[PDB]
């Protein structure tokens, strides 16, 4: 019975995430920034490949134990923690938790489930679960903010940390280390192969795209259609949902239609999509492309994911924290310069010519994806 893994990589997947976009309205608040904000996709950066090599030395069951510690640890101390130096040494915190159970739990859903189409459809559930956690996490923040207290979210959210925990003790059970078998190829023999390049520079473009979306809409928002303040909530949330919706449609569906097919189609319609916002005149008009944007990316990231296993099986040792380490690189380097260049590029020449850059750009890199498709 390995649907008991599957469940504690949905929930510590989810738990992470609905922490990530907890803490983000909140804190300023509390405080009443960058740094304090990249920090956590910095650290998880730089830490990937130390853990991409740790569980080939110790196994996956014991980083992802520690991960639900770091978490703990993690959460207590953004419950009581009201300093700037502390909430950054939190979220630093964060970021190894984040990184020991993204590349540790991918490792060992894509070693547990070996299949080619069960992988996908598992992945497909687990970014669902990352999916449900973006999507939730802003609402239950806001509600208990209100009603009880600062420190209520960190608290609940700490007792199911502790009841996966307990989970985690009984089937996880990681009492001693045990070595795996073989050697991983060495990360720079993965980093020559031009494929996973292009995989992880697609990953790495559609995901900066919307990095790089996020945060400067609403300022385009505030000086062009003076949005009130839950329009600007609201304007994202189609994106949000039909994330969730292509994630678990497309990690089904993909394998079918074509991972290289649905990944040039994705590129092709977040490309055009990018290229109309600029058109948009009220939030009705926003509804139409921003649901392209979350499900075209949706597409992107259930088909890249599972690909980036299989080119690993097909090219190299099938080891895969290594390799997942590459991947989650792909997504930290979108999301960790991602406020800081979209804004300045925004400052320098405009919003509406940053996304038709961010099109064009997609857009030619639509045609490098047809080399990822099987020869036969
Ligand atoms: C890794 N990853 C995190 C978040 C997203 C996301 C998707 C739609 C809307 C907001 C965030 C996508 C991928």
């Amino acid at each position: 019975s390995r649907k008991l893994i599957l469940f504690i990589v949905f929930l510590a997947l989810l738990l992470d995430n609905m922490l990530l976009t907890v803490v983000v309205p909140i804190i300023p608040s509390y405080l009443y920034v960058g740094l304090l904000f990249a920090s956590k996709a910095t650290v998880q950066l730089i830490t990937n490949p130390f853990i991409g090599l740790l569980t080939n030395r110790i196994g996956y069951p014991i980083p992802i134990f520690a991960g639900f510690c770091i978490m703990f640890v993690s959460t207590i101390m953004f419950a009581f923690s009201s300093s700037y130096a502390f909430l950054l040494i939190a979220r630093s915190l964060q970021g190894i938790g984040s990184s020991c159970s993204s590349v540790a739990g991918m490792g060992m859903l894509a070693s547990v489930y070996t299949d080619d189409e069960e992988r996908g459809n598992v992945m497909g559930i687990a970014l669902g679960g990352l999916a449900m956690g973006v999507l939730v996490g802003p609402p239950f923040g806001s509600v208990l903010y209100e009603f009880v207290g600062k420190t209520a979210p960190f608290l609940v959210l700490a007792a199911l940390v502790l009841l996966d925990g307990a989970i985690q003790l009984f089937v996880l059970q990681p009492s001693r280390v045990q070595p795996e078998s073989q050697k991983g190829t060495p990360l720079t023999t993965l980093l020559k192969d031009p494929y996973i390049l292009i995989a992880a520079g697609s990953i790495c473009f559609a995901n900066m795209g919307i990095a790089m979306l996020e945060p400067a809409l609403p300022i385009w928002m505030m000086e062009t259609m003076c949005s009130r303040k839950w329009q600007l909530g609201v304007a994202f949330l189609p994106a949000s949902i039909s994330y969730l919706i292509g994630t678990n449609i497309f990690g089904i569906l993909a394998h079918k239609m074509g991972r290289w097919l649905c990944a040039l189609l994705g590129m092709i319609i977040v490309g055009v999509s990018i290229l109309c916002i600029p058109f948009a005149k009220n939030i009705y008009g926003l509804i139409a492309p921003n649901f392209g944007v979350g499900f075209a990316i949706g597409m992107v990231d259930s088909s890249m994911m599972p690909i980036m296993g299989y080119l690993v099986d097909l090219r190299h040792v099938s080891v895969y924290g290594s390799v997942y380490a590459i991947a989650d690189v792909a997504f930290c380097m979108g999301y960790a310069i991602g406020p800081s260049a979209g804004g300045a590029i925004a400052k320098a020449i405009g919003f509406p010519w940053l996304m038709t850059i961010i099109g064009i750009i997609d857009i030619l890199f639509a045609p490098l994806c047809f080399f990822l498709r099987s020869p036969p």
